[PDB]
Formats: structure tokens, C-alpha cells, sequence
């Protein structure tokens, strides 16, 4: 095999004949340079926005990949000028990767019990990288799992401190924000490649009626994503 050695370990850890299982996922993976300022901004975003009642472990990256799905970006394209991109988190457990790198991300299908889904049916996403850790659902058994980083078209958001269970945007609006009570630092806030990335510390949003701890940030057309990195991760407790 010509691949690289972080993304042979990767594509063992996704699928359990190495080069045929990486054509299997349509995805170009490449490794990103533990020396760059790419990886130093990731890193720095994983450090910064680590919630503080997550505790029970403490994360640590392992490798770190730059990741293009065939079609996500002319897919992605009609989205792209709209304003309000910004860089957030997704996390899934390790067995769903295999797929969700083929398939991309995805809504619940139209007839699926819409309780559980506090937003409705969408794509999910947070601003603090253990909000979304905690969905790898990493045991100390299994201290390693797999987070994305993802360019999301938020439009003009349809902010929310409760509940909805719908899917319906009032005409207008491209996403919906869960206002948490805890936002990442906005004046530190950088725009990499014109995506707004929110890499402040944590700090108060200044809202004390909400439900939520920390940001969500749901979309609704699997158009407005573009999966760019992909990280290993070391759950230490
Ligand atoms: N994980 C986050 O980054 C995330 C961040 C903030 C709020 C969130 N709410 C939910 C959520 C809300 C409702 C249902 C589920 C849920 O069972 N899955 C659906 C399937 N699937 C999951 N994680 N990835 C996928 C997949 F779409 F790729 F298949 C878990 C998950 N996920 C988040």
C-alpha cells in the first residue's frame, strides 16, 4: 500500500485489503502537517472550547486530516457566498464514520419519531468540541474516536433558547441556533478561508432563559455542509 501510515491506522479503525477499503469511502483523506498553523488552529480550537461540566475526560489529538468528499463542494457551491459560515463540531460514533464519509451527513428520514430530536430532524453541530466528543460515546475500554470539523452555511439564524421539535423554518431563515449559556469568546473569533472559526475561551452569552448549556447549531439542507478535517482523539479520564 502507497498511503500514509495515519490514514492506513484510520482506515482499520473505520472499517475494523487496505487500499480497496479507502476507495470504498469516495473521499480523498489527506494528513495534515503537525507543524503547520492548520493544525496549530485546530488544536487551539479543541483546547479553548472544552466545556468545564464535560470533565470526565480530557481530550488530546491524535492525527489530524484534511478530508474532501466527491461532489460535497459543487454540492456545497450554490451555499457557499452566504454569509455566516462558521467551523463547528460533529461527532458520531466510530462505526458510523465508515459511512457517514461515503454518504456524507444526513437527515433522519421524513417518518422517524421526531421526539428525541430537541430541533427537529436535521444536521446537528456545537461550538464547544466536547459537546460534540461526547456523542463518539468513548469508553476507557475504547479511549478513541473520531470528531469532524465542518463548514456550515448558517444563513441567518433562527435563534432559540427551548425546545421545538419541528423542521420548518419560517421563511427566511437557513438554521437554527440553540442559544447556550456558554459561547465560545466571539473577540477571538478567526476567519480561516472566510469561515468565521470560533476558537474563544468559554464564556457567558449573557442569556439566563434558555434550556441549553452550550450553542447548537442545526441546519436542514445537507447542502449547507462541507466535512473539511477529521480528528483522531485520546479520551483520558
Ligand atoms: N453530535 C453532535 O455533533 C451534536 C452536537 C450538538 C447537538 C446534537 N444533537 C445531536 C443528536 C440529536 C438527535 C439525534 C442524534 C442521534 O442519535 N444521532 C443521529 C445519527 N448520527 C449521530 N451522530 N452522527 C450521526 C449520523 F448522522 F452521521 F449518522 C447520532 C443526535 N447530535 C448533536
Amino acid at each position: 500500500s502507497k498511503l500514509p501510515k495515519p490514514v492506513q491506522d484510520l482506515i482499520k479503525m473505520i472499517f475494523g485489503p487496505i487500499d480497496v477499503n479507502y476507495e470504498k469511502l469516495k473521499t480523498d483523506i489527506k494528513v495534515v502537517d503537525r507543524d503547520s498553523e492548520e493544525a496549530e488552529i485546530i488544536r487551539k480550537y479543541v483546547k479553548n472550547t472544552h466545556a468545564t461540566t464535560h470533565n470526565a475526560y480530557d481530550l488530546e489529538v491524535i492525527d489530524i486530516f484534511k478530508i474532501e468528499r466527491e461532489g460535497e463542494c459543487q454540492r456545497y457551491k450554490p451555499f457557499k457566498q452566504l454569509h455566516n459560515r462558521r467551523l463547528l463540531w460533529h461527532g458520531s460514533r466510530t462505526t458510523n464514520f465508515a459511512g457517514i464519509l461515503s454518504q456524507g451527513l444526513r437527515i433522519a428520514p421524513p417518518e422517524a419519531p421526531v421526539t428525541g430530536y430537541m430541533f427537529g430532524k436535521g444536521i446537528y453541530f456545537a461550538d464547544m468540541v466536547s459537546k460534540s466528543a461526547n456523542y463518539c460515546h468513548t469508553s476507557q475500554g475504547d479511549p478513541i474516536g473520531l470528531i469532524l470539523l465542518g463548514e456550515v452555511a448558517l444563513g441567518n439564524m433562527y435563534e432559540l433558547k427551548h425546545a421545538s421539535h419541528i423542521s420548518k423554518l419560517p421563511k427566511g431563515k437557513h438554521s437554527v441556533k440553540g442559544l447556550g449559556k456558554t459561547t465560545p469568546d466571539p473577540s477571538a473569533n478567526i476567519s480561516l478561508d472566510g469561515v468565521d472559526v470560533p476558537l474563544g475561551t468559554g464564556i457567558s452569552s449573557g442569556v439566563n432563559d434558555t434550556s441549553l448549556l452550550y450553542n447548537e447549531y442545526i441546519v436542514y439542507d445537507i447542502a449547507q455542509v462541507n466535512l473539511k478535517y477529521l480528528l483522531k482523539l485520546k479520551f483520558n479520564f
